[PDB]
């Protein structure tokens, strides 16, 4: 039903709250919700260990199963799985693990995914264990996504920052 409220005007397709995705995607009922995913879609922590506990090891089941037939993904690359109770999609991304020496520039052909989809509820990628400063990841979200992103963001401090970034 993508029964977005209390999401911020960042620029005419990309918005922001400042929520747990988890239960956001609960609420909104949305058509997709993106993960931040590895290239082994093993669900172990930050977004993505909360989406598949909140789907109680449903979505990992089914990850393994697609990384049966595919091997691992690419940094940079996606694919289209079921969304179990929080959506009726949900498109794992893989960012670039900064950390690891993984080149920043693959941020843009992450957030390229999103433009396969009409409106998606979505996290930063890159942020977190994979290193990216978050408001760039921002910045790259904004450059390079044409279709309607919602961005959740759990942490206040984070969120206020984000938001004083964009609008001040
Ligand atoms: C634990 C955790 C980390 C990041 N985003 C969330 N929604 C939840």
């Amino acid at each position: 039903v993508n029964s977005f409220s209390g999401y911020l005007k960042l620029t005419d397709n990309v918005y922001i709250k400042n929520a747990d995705i988890v239960e956001e995607a609960k609420k909104v009922k949305p058509t997709v919700v993106v993960n931040a995913a590895n290239v082994y879609l093993k669900h172990g922590g930050g977004v993505a260990g909360a989406l598949n506990k909140a789907t109680n090891n449903a979505m990992q089941v089914e990850s393994d199963d697609y990384i049966a037939t595919n091997g691992p993904l690419k940094v940079g690359g996606s694919c289209v799985l079921s969304g179990h109770n929080l959506a009726k999609h949900c498109l794992h991304v893989v960012g670039p693990n900064v950390n690891k020496g993984e080149d920043i520039q693959l941020l843009k052909s992450a957030y390229e995914n999103f433009n396969q989809h009409e409106v998606l509820l979505a996290p930063l990628l890159s942020a977190g264990i994979f290193g990216a400063d978050p408001i760039h990841s921002l910045r790259v979200c904004v450059d390079t996504v044409r279709t309607n992103v919602y961005l959740a963001v759990f942490d206040k401090n984070l969120y206020d920052k984000l938001v004083s970034s964009f609008l001040e």
